């Protein structure tokens, strides 16, 4: 009764979860819906039940791609119109490549196409320690505090000095490990504009103080850029809802076993917020081991999301803003 839990937005979730884990044949998907304001968790759901999803770790993949591009800004690595070179290139032997070959995009290129090679060109021409911070102040490698067992069993590098490699793979999502409620979070923080939040699973009276941790104008640069990502030539067209805009960042990811081998079962992922004119909800949908053919992101976690927002901004009655 205190409990921030929507239950009409609980059911939709449910609902909307079991349909997309039975149609990929997956494991299990976890959704995690929070106000943006107020960091209250609207919804949180695994399908199937049982299956903790929502507190295990996985390393969360393109969805910090946001935040190198945030940082680079903040920086002044680039400026909001810049064009990178996006031609694929080695370290050490290290091959560093898109899914779709580009010879050079703008940011909104390189969030619309999920350019690994645009963003660890960004973070090579960063310290090692301009990441660590910004993933930090999104409140990467620090609990979530609901009271789940889990929740604090994320891994984040604590390292002094970094390799080329590592500093590059970082980028793009690989050598730390997250929850969906921590993802979720960074998330929230994203439709604040830069202000971060604890989680709450208990009803709160806005406006509730938060932590200003980035900057509101960068942060809305960066959220303008993310509404191409459902838009045609974006990796998450399929979760484009009609009369409104939404700024999302799609995800997939290899597994990785204990012994540091990665393997041919994939974690799929699509997090945002919307509506991208004034956020009030952000969502985080994963796929745990789609086994039906598709394995991206925007295949099997965007239409989902798409289901799964759409039905939260009927139901919470918010305004059209496409
Ligand atoms: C550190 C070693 N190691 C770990 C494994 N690994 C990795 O799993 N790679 C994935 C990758 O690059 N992931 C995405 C980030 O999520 C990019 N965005 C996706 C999206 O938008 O769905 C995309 C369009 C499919 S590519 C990938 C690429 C292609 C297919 C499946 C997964 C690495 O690359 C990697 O170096």
């Amino acid at each position: 009764d205190p409990l921030s839990i929507d239950e009409r937005l609980q059911a939709l979730v449910y609902r909307e979860l079991n349909n997309a884990v039975a149609f990929n044949k997956a494991e299990s998907g976890s959704a995690v819906l929070v106000d943006v304001n107020t960091g209250e968790v609207l919804a949180m759901a695994n399908s199937p039940g049982r299956n903790r999803t929502i507190t295990d770790v996985f390393e969360p993949g393109s969805t910090v791609k946001p935040m190198v591009v945030m940082t680079a800004l903040q920086r002044g690595v680039v400026r909001e119109n810049s064009v990178l070179n996006t031609i694929p290139y080695r370290i050490n032997g290290h091959e560093i490549k898109d899914v779709a070959r580009y010879s050079e995009l703008t940011l909104t290129g390189v969030l619309q196409k999920s350019s690994n090679v645009g963003v660890s060109k960004l973070a090579l021409a960063m310290p090692s320690s301009a990441l660590v911070d910004t993933y930090s102040r999104f409140g990467l490698g620090k609990a979530t505090n609901l009271g789940l067992v889990g929740e604090r069993s994320g891994l984040y590098p604590q390292k002094q000095r970094w390799s080329d490699i590592e500093r590059a793979t970082f980028s793009f999502g690989y050598g730390l490990m997250v929850t969906p409620l921590q993802l979720a979070r960074v998330y929230a923080t994203i439709g604040s504009y830069g202000i971060y939040r604890p989680l709450s699973i208990t009803k709160v009276d806005p406006p509730v103080p938060g932590e200003r941790v980035f900057p509101e104008s960068i942060v809305r640069t960066v959220v303008h850029m993310m509404e191409s990502v459902a838009l045609p030539g974006g990796g998450g067209v399929k979760a484009a809802i009609k009369g409104y805009r939404i700024a999302i960042k799609t995800g997939t990811a290899k597994k990785v076993g204990p012994d540091g081998r990665y393997i041919n079962k994939y974690i799929a992922y699509t997090a945002g917020v919307a509506p991208a004119s004034q956020p009030r909800f952000a969502l985080v949908v994963v796929i745990n081991d789609p086994q039906a053919g598709k394995y991206y992101g925007g295949a099997v976690s965007a239409p989902v999301f798409g289901a799964i927002m759409g039905g939260v901004l009927r139901t919470m009655n918010i305004e059209p803003d496409a």
